[PDB]
């Protein structure tokens, strides 16, 4: 009855979604697509998500129904099980804000700074510096907040799910997190969890 | 009054005025000068940590704070019950765009602009990666496009956060060119009156 299929891969965006669901202890199955081989580009994984990205998911117990985007997928799974977001109004919305937070800054901020720091052909330093410095700003912004509250949101949420997969590879970024003691109270408090622990052995 | 606008004329700003312009919300404009740093008073960023537009105090829910563009429109959206669909398929369906223009188009379409317009030196190299993956996700809405009318079906908050970004792909450097079902998008979103007012805001 109950069953999710995860497609996902060894990367932040794909651990958000297996952290959550391990958090959740929904059932689900793992299809991991091998970048290599072109996996996320078959008309058959299109039909799942046109953008061609992983994470995604299909509800098996809801008609088969998909959900693309890491942050669409934290919130859908939220609300099936009622976990790890307030159903009260400013409950909410403070979760969803610090889950845009982490979808239109952290996110690809720190995902750029990767694609220059250690991807790109060719060593480009000012737009290295561009995206560490601005990771960096938005660790600090975090930091802070992380000094108001002991998660995002208040409670630990998918806010914070979504945020600690990307935080957690911050050397790999070239970002440091020094003189962010908020911030490493946090890194220290969700990774410490059994089911962040699980989610992020997803895929094997 | 019951609701606080702060903002500047960027794409996301926009994307909020419109989005209270569709709902027939009043609104009290605070146009927040760059030139005067007003972005980083403390005053503000008592309302945005992250020191950016747009954000919204609700007086009328205890001068609620909400920031970030697509936290912003589903707080509004739910408030109204106007914009997002109710039932769980078409919510998620508006979610799912939502985060698509938020951590896709938003960002991408938003570094072709930093490469080919504003950056220090011209990088050739980073421009073109910006630019064809602006593109590549205007064909992603541009499929999604012949399968219907709006991102999620209905017009909604998803549509609205888009067209703000797509409306300046000159300005980026991006065509739209070949891509029949954006441009029938965009006609009909231009032709919409709450989206010629809300562009209109901050007057100049």
């Amino acid at each position: 009855m109950v069953m999710i299929d995860l497609y996902t891969a060894a990367t932040p965006n794909g651990h958000k979604v297996s952290i959550a669901l391990e958090e959740m202890g929904l059932p689900y199955r793992v299809h991991a697509l091998s970048f290599d081989k072109k996996e996320q580009k078959a008309p058959e994984f299109l039909r799942i998500n046109p953008n061609g990205r992983i994470p995604a998911i299909v509800d098996r117990d809801n008609d088969d129904f998909a959900v693309f985007e890491s942050g669409a997928i934290l919130i859908y799974l939220a609300e099936k099980t009622g976990q790890l977001m307030p159903a009260d109004v400013k409950g909410r919305s403070r979760v969803i804000q610090w889950l845009m937070f982490q979808m239109g800054g952290v996110g690809p901020m720190q995902g750029q700074a990767n694609v220059f720091f250690r991807y790109f052909p060719e060593k480009l330093q000012g737009a290295i510096d561009r995206y560490q410095h601005e990771t960096r700003r938005l660790y600090e912004v975090l930091d802070g907040r992380l000094g108001e509250a002991e998660y995002l949101a208040g409670d630990y949420s998918i806010a914070d799910i979504a945020t600690y997969p990307w935080v957690r590879i911050h050397d790999w970024s070239g970002v440091a997190v020094d003189g962010l003691d908020n911030l490493q109270r946090w890194i220290a408090a969700i990774e410490a969890r059994p089911a962040v622990q699980r989610g992020l052995l997803v895929p094997r």
